């Protein structure tokens, strides 16, 4: 349903090194649609990993809007693995969580899409 | 200076708590452009807080592409904290988008210009000093 | 081996809640030992999680020395989860295995303390 | 007081190199006492930076005990940057950070680092 999905937007390394290495990547997400807002932000870093087992392992920090005296404890840190379900990161993705980043990635280092999350 | 200026884009939240909560934002740059290359993205996530010295306060998650052996080591954390020259130091008048709205200096000296939109979207150019 | 054994030392609830929830616990290892010396720290912050498949997951930062103008670039960070190998004071005592294969040998006290060895897989 | 301070141990590189780097460290403090229990442990992850100015910089996690349901909310991220009141000479003393709180340590000879822990926020 709309109500759970929140705009996306990102960058992503459009000409990955061609040794075994990820790609790198990154985006955010603010909590804030047209039906609610939690007044916060969460960002995505990692990168994506191709071949036959193909992920996008993450490591994420959200923060909160918070007053000065709250700031300390504004930000939780965590870590997210998705699999799916440019072409390689294009697509549908679920977390262990069983949240939904469903991303086009441009050709030119774009990343734009939608986020559900299963939990809040 | 071209070599050193890359895409930036991000979100941030349009209608803020009225409580005297900061403005939550995050926004991603992936170290490509049409010169250099390093293979990595780093994310920044953090309140705008107004005021006569408007601050943006923020953690940040840098990511470099890795073999699966290297994974362990591919996440560097930090934290920067940006003030406002242009159009002033100030928020200004304005309300978070016009507040977030401008050219900003961390503490490493890097710039990062920013256009805040209505409906959420951070638009601009990050430069780092250090790298 | 001894070349890649260093001494770990942290604290843990000793007294958690009943309600389902999990134990917090960290823990320290700066990577000098007798034979070697890396000039850096990790902390690993988590909770335990008992039960038949007993877990500890954690988040990590692991520090180095740095000068001031590479301090930028000074932390890493990341998440090991953990578990064993063959009350949250026994719960935790014992002998641990991460996703990478390291090794976290500790005894966990009554008041608190966390005491023992690591062995990294990979540092 | 006694029912303020909370019990840290870590560890520190008691032999750092000599370039003008700073020295590693870390310390976990679980928030418990005979007084009082949150249910949750920080550790401080950072460095010594020696000099007329020394400073301890730092990063930081701070896990709760939750369900499992929770766990992906369980652990908060921050930075404390201590100075000192008035490098195992250089680390052994007292301590406060940005929100005031403080920091008591006594650094040992092979690396140990043993004190107490007082938060001004909470
Ligand atoms: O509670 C909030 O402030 C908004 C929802 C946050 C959901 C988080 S984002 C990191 C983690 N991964 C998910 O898929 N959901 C949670
Ligand atoms: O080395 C890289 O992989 C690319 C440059 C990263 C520069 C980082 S991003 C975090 C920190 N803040 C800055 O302004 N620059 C550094
Ligand atoms: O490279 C270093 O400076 C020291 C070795 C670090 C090994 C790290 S600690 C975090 C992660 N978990 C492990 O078991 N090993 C790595
Ligand atoms: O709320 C809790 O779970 C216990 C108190 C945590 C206080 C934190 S530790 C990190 C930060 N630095 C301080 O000096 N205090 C806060």
């Amino acid at each position: 349903n709309a109500e759970s999905r929140y705009v996306l937007t990102g960058r992503y390394d459009s000409a990955p090194a061609t040794d075994g290495s990820g790609t790198a990547l990154g985006w955010t997400v603010a909590w804030k649609n047209n039906y609610r807002n939690a007044h916060s932000a969460t960002t995505w870093s990692g990168q994506y990993v191709g071949g036959a087992e193909a992920r996008i392992n993450t490591q994420w920090l959200l923060t909160s809007g918070t007053t000065e005296a709250n700031a300390w404890k504004s930000t939780l840190v965590g870590h997210d693995t998705f699999t799916k379900v440019e072409a390689g990161i294009t697509g549908t993705w679920y977390n262990q969580l069983g949240s939904t980043f469903i991303v086009t990635a441009g050709a030119d280092g774009a990343l734009t899409g939608t986020y559900e999350s299963a939990v809040g």
